[PDB]
């Protein structure tokens, strides 16, 4: 039977996993549903075949809380919504090390590439790796060819939780593709065709290792941070002016075979990730699935605009007909910034309001008044009070004849006061 770790992370920041969510896994088959707190390393489970729900409770402040994740143990496997789990990874995290090589030497024309990346293999060996991000740091220098690496200066070692590369478009920051497999396939090619190791046949007459392997960075790049294979644009690129015509070429070969229609030759690839939001993700050129094991990864949204808002609603009869121990009811839907119904439990001044799908319903009478709490910038209402039969309806004292208003793009605090007249 079938392990699997929990993982919470936090979108945008891989960095280190996100401590102190709240989460809760729940299945259908003779399995004990379970609560625990999201920690450094991952939530190891061993679980028979069936179907399972991971349900985030709450999250640390200044999180969303994210949508439960449904998955399929099955035959030692692990399935989603359907594919098979796309998220392999170690269990120890950032324990993988990988360096440049600070001391080889070997020129694009005038100058040391430079530029020597690999990560360190279970059994010693080093494979040959790239960076994924052209602005982020390099692995840490060695002077030993890997054995002992700087430090950074303020987070210490840096070292890599080594993952399969599946879903490696979320490690881009500006990249050419916005379909995620189309990203992956771009990438594997890439890959196949470029350098991978050491000694290998290079089909490129009068090309070094060395610059096939720049190709190869180069070409990463242009599918990871829109990089532009010109010799103009290139000039203070990076260090690639230093890359001749020839080799150049080469790099746009590589993007050609990628963007064509052949299926990727390679099934996986490893891929490294730091300790350290500012140093780069690596996209190795070997592939390791020994030491890998099934992560339900959960990402929560780090809460973007800080800055949240309050609604008021109240009630006002009058006329001398008017019932001021009448209960009236109002309909709240809300959407959010970016137009979304709200599935979220509301604060207020007194109890607790849960939305389902947007909505939710409050009452009040004559003097009475509710404070919704931390609603998001940009929030819009739409609110109608459904049973006004008989009075004539003010809001905000404008005649309102359906008793429903509406506001969208909301900046700052807004208030929705109520009178409900009834003259005999």
């Amino acid at each position: 039977t079938t392990s699997v770790l929990i993982r919470k992370y936090a979108i945008g920041d891989y960095s280190k996993l996100l401590e102190g969510a709240t989460l809760q896994l729940t299945g259908d088959n003779v399995f004990q549903a379970r609560v625990f707190s999201s920690n450094d390393i991952g939530e190891r489970i061993e679980l028979s075949d069936g179907t399972y729900t991971l349900t985030e409770l709450n999250s640390p402040a200044g999180y969303s809380i994210a949508e439960p994740i449904t998955f399929k143990v099955e035959a030692g496997k692990v399935y989603t919504i359907q594919i098979e789990n796309p998220n392999k990874e170690i269990v120890e995290p950032y324990s993988v090390e990988a360096y440049n090589d600070f001391e080889e030497f070997s020129v694009l024309t005038t100058q040391n590439y430079a530029k020597f990346y690999y990560a360190k293999n279970k059994n010693g060996s080093s494979q040959v790796v790239y960076a994924f991000n052209a602005d982020l740091k390099s692995p840490p220098d060695s002077e030993d060819g890997g054995k002992t690496m700087t430090p950074d200066f303020t987070t210490g070692e840096v070292k890599y939780t080594h993952i399969a590369g599946r879903d490696l478009f979320k490690y881009t920051v500006k990249p050419r593709d916005t379909d995620p497999d189309t990203f992956l396939k771009h990438i594997k090619k890439v890959i196949e065709k470029g350098y991978r190791e050491k000694g290998q046949a290079i089909e490129y007459s009068g090309l070094t290792e060395t610059q096939l392997r720049a190709a190869t960075q180069l070409a990463i790049y242009y599918f990871t941070d829109s990089a532009e294979l010109d010799k103009d644009k290139l000039k203070d690129y990076h260090g690639f002016g230093d890359m001749n015509d020839s080799t150049l070429a080469v790099a746009k070969i590589l993007v050609e075979y990628a963007q064509d229609s052949n299926p990727p030759q390679l099934t996986d690839l490893d891929f490294f990730i730091p300790n350290n939001n500012k140093y780069q993700s690596l996209i190795g050129t070997q592939w390791h699935p020994e030491d890998l094991v099934d992560i339900i990864r959960m990402e929560d949204k780090k809460e973007v605009i800080p800055v949240t808002h309050n609604l008021t609603l109240r009630k006002t009869v009058t006329g001398l007909a008017g019932d001021r121990t009448k209960d009236f009811h109002f309909e709240i839907e809300l959407k959010n910034n970016k137009q979304e119904l709200l599935s979220q439990t509301v604060k207020t001044d007194k109890t607790n309001l849960e939305f389902k799908d947007g909505k939710a319903t409050i009452n009040l009478k004559h003097g009475e008044s509710l404070t919704l709490q931390g609603l998001p910038e940009g929030y819009s209402y739409l609110v109608k009070e459904t049973d006004s039969e008989g009075y004539k309806v003010k809001v905000n004292s404008q005649e309102v004849a359906n008793a429903t208003v509406s506001k969208t793009g909301i900046t700052s605090d807004e208030t929705l006061a109520f009178e409900n007249n009834k003259e005999p």
